[PDB]
Protein backbone atom coordinates (compact mmCIF):
# COMPACT_ATOMS: atom_id res chain seq x y z
CA UNK A 1 0.00 0.00 0.00
CA UNK A 2 1.26 3.84 0.10
CA UNK A 3 0.85 6.99 1.58
CA UNK A 4 -1.70 7.39 -0.47
CA UNK A 5 -4.42 5.38 0.66
CA UNK A 6 -3.14 6.29 3.90
CA UNK A 7 -3.88 9.62 3.77
CA UNK A 8 -7.47 8.71 1.82
CA UNK A 9 -8.11 7.05 4.85
CA UNK A 10 -6.84 9.39 7.06
CA UNK A 11 -8.58 12.74 6.11
CA UNK A 12 -10.05 11.85 2.51
CA UNK A 13 -10.42 12.14 -1.16
CA UNK A 14 -12.97 14.66 -2.56
CA UNK A 15 -13.72 14.17 -5.95
CA UNK A 16 -15.66 17.75 -6.50
CA UNK A 17 -13.82 20.97 -6.17
CA UNK A 18 -15.30 22.47 -2.63
CA UNK A 19 -15.19 26.01 -2.18
CA UNK A 20 -13.44 25.93 1.77
CA UNK A 21 -15.59 28.11 4.42
CA UNK A 22 -13.24 30.26 5.19
CA UNK A 23 -12.47 31.24 1.40
CA UNK A 24 -10.69 28.49 -0.84
CA UNK A 25 -10.66 26.05 -3.22
CA UNK A 26 -9.90 22.40 -2.52
CA UNK A 27 -10.08 19.34 -4.10
CA UNK A 28 -8.58 15.62 -4.02
CA UNK A 29 -7.19 15.16 -0.20
CA UNK A 30 -6.78 18.88 0.99
CA UNK A 31 -4.96 20.30 -2.33
CA UNK A 32 -5.98 23.38 -2.46
CA UNK A 33 -6.08 25.59 -5.77
CA UNK A 34 -4.74 28.92 -6.05
CA UNK A 35 -1.20 28.70 -4.56
CA UNK A 36 0.42 31.06 -7.07
CA UNK A 37 2.88 34.35 -7.32
CA UNK A 38 2.43 33.61 -3.34
CA UNK A 39 -1.25 34.32 -3.61
CA UNK A 40 -3.46 31.57 -2.11
CA UNK A 41 -7.50 32.72 -3.13
CA UNK A 42 -7.70 31.07 -6.57
CA UNK A 43 -10.12 34.17 -7.84
CA UNK A 44 -13.07 32.02 -8.91
CA UNK A 45 -14.58 29.04 -9.62
CA UNK A 46 -13.33 29.13 -12.94
CA UNK A 47 -10.10 29.98 -12.76
CA UNK A 48 -10.59 27.36 -10.44
CA UNK A 49 -11.19 24.94 -12.53
CA UNK A 50 -8.91 25.97 -14.98
CA UNK A 51 -5.91 25.74 -12.79
CA UNK A 52 -7.51 22.09 -12.38
CA UNK A 53 -7.84 21.28 -15.26
CA UNK A 54 -4.44 22.32 -16.34
CA UNK A 55 -2.32 20.48 -14.01
CA UNK A 56 -4.63 17.25 -14.76
CA UNK A 57 -4.80 17.51 -18.99
CA UNK A 58 -8.70 17.52 -19.61
CA UNK A 59 -11.71 19.15 -19.76
CA UNK A 60 -13.02 18.25 -15.98
CA UNK A 61 -15.55 21.54 -14.91
CA UNK A 62 -14.23 20.32 -11.22
CA UNK A 63 -14.39 16.85 -11.38
CA UNK A 64 -11.47 14.26 -11.19
CA UNK A 65 -11.38 10.60 -10.09
CA UNK A 66 -9.47 8.68 -7.21
CA UNK A 67 -6.52 8.08 -10.09
CA UNK A 68 -6.17 11.78 -10.59
CA UNK A 69 -6.38 12.89 -6.96
CA UNK A 70 -3.23 10.55 -6.70
CA UNK A 71 -1.38 12.47 -8.94
CA UNK A 72 -1.32 15.08 -7.16
CA UNK A 73 -1.22 13.89 -3.37
CA UNK A 74 2.21 12.58 -4.80
CA UNK A 75 2.63 15.76 -6.01
CA UNK A 76 1.88 17.40 -2.55
CA UNK A 77 3.74 14.27 -0.68
CA UNK A 78 7.07 15.16 -2.44
CA UNK A 79 5.90 19.05 -2.03
CA UNK A 80 5.87 18.07 1.61
CA UNK A 81 9.36 16.16 1.83
CA UNK A 82 10.56 19.83 0.52
CA UNK A 83 9.28 21.53 3.25
CA UNK A 84 11.46 19.03 6.51
CA UNK A 85 14.22 19.16 4.70
CA UNK A 86 14.93 22.45 4.92
CA UNK A 87 13.55 22.29 8.70
CA UNK A 88 16.28 21.49 10.82
CA UNK A 89 14.65 19.76 13.60
CA UNK A 90 12.72 17.06 11.88
CA UNK A 91 15.40 16.69 9.14
CA UNK A 92 17.36 14.43 11.28
CA UNK A 93 14.89 12.34 12.13
CA UNK A 94 13.30 12.14 8.61
CA UNK A 95 16.54 11.18 7.37
CA UNK A 96 16.61 7.96 9.40
CA UNK A 97 13.07 7.20 9.44
CA UNK A 98 12.58 4.15 6.88
CA UNK A 99 9.61 4.60 3.75
CA UNK A 100 7.12 3.56 6.34
CA UNK A 101 7.66 5.71 9.63
CA UNK A 102 8.82 8.69 7.00
CA UNK A 103 5.08 8.47 5.86
CA UNK A 104 3.60 8.46 9.27
CA UNK A 105 5.43 11.57 9.74
CA UNK A 106 4.57 12.81 6.62
CA UNK A 107 0.89 11.97 7.92
CA UNK A 108 1.47 14.43 10.75
CA UNK A 109 2.56 17.16 8.89
CA UNK A 110 -0.47 17.34 6.31
CA UNK A 111 -2.88 17.31 9.12
CA UNK A 112 -1.09 19.86 11.40
CA UNK A 113 2.31 21.41 9.84
CA UNK A 114 5.73 21.12 10.90
CA UNK A 115 5.49 22.94 14.34
CA UNK A 116 2.77 21.18 15.26
CA UNK A 117 5.02 18.02 14.87
CA UNK A 118 7.78 19.53 15.65
CA UNK A 119 6.65 20.54 18.58
CA UNK A 120 6.59 16.27 19.97
CA UNK A 121 10.55 17.29 20.94
CA UNK A 122 11.48 14.16 22.75
CA UNK A 123 8.83 11.85 21.16
CA UNK A 124 10.97 12.61 18.15
CA UNK A 125 14.42 12.33 19.79
CA UNK A 126 12.54 8.99 20.38
CA UNK A 127 12.09 7.74 16.68
CA UNK A 128 15.69 9.49 16.07
CA UNK A 129 17.02 6.63 18.19
CA UNK A 130 14.82 3.87 17.12
CA UNK A 131 13.16 3.46 20.81
CA UNK A 132 10.07 2.75 18.76
CA UNK A 133 7.73 1.85 21.47
CA UNK A 134 8.85 4.92 23.74
CA UNK A 135 8.59 7.23 20.91
CA UNK A 136 4.86 5.62 20.51
CA UNK A 137 3.97 5.86 23.97
CA UNK A 138 5.18 9.49 23.92
CA UNK A 139 2.93 10.17 21.12
CA UNK A 140 0.03 9.31 23.17
CA UNK A 141 0.24 11.30 26.21
CA UNK A 142 -0.66 14.30 23.46
CA UNK A 143 -3.47 16.47 22.64
CA UNK A 144 -3.19 15.14 19.41
CA UNK A 145 -4.12 11.57 20.36
CA UNK A 146 -7.04 13.09 22.49
CA UNK A 147 -8.13 15.36 19.46
CA UNK A 148 -8.17 12.68 17.35
CA UNK A 149 -7.59 9.19 18.75
CA UNK A 150 -8.35 6.67 15.95
CA UNK A 151 -6.14 8.36 13.22
CA UNK A 152 -3.48 8.48 16.11
CA UNK A 153 -3.66 5.15 16.83
CA UNK A 154 -2.92 4.54 13.62
CA UNK A 155 -0.30 6.57 12.70
CA UNK A 156 1.28 5.37 15.88
CA UNK A 157 0.94 1.67 15.18
CA UNK A 158 2.64 3.08 11.93
CA UNK A 159 5.78 4.59 13.99
CA UNK A 160 6.15 1.69 16.42
CA UNK A 161 6.05 -1.15 14.19
CA UNK A 162 6.86 0.37 10.60
CA UNK A 163 4.46 -2.05 8.89
CA UNK A 164 1.43 -0.85 7.72
CA UNK A 165 -0.82 -3.14 10.02
CA UNK A 166 -3.31 -0.48 11.14
CA UNK A 167 -5.10 -0.38 7.92
CA UNK A 168 -5.32 -3.52 6.81
CA UNK A 169 -8.98 -3.49 6.24
CA UNK A 170 -9.40 0.51 5.61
Amino acid sequence: MNIFEMLRIDEGLRLKIYKDTEGYYTIGIGHLLGIGHLLTKSPSLNAAKSELDKAIGRNTNGVITKDEAEKLFNQDVDAAVRGILRNAKLKPVYDSLDAVRRAALINMVFQMGETGVAGFTNSLRMLQQKRWDEAAVNLAKSRWYNQTPNRAKRVITTFRTGTWDAYKNL
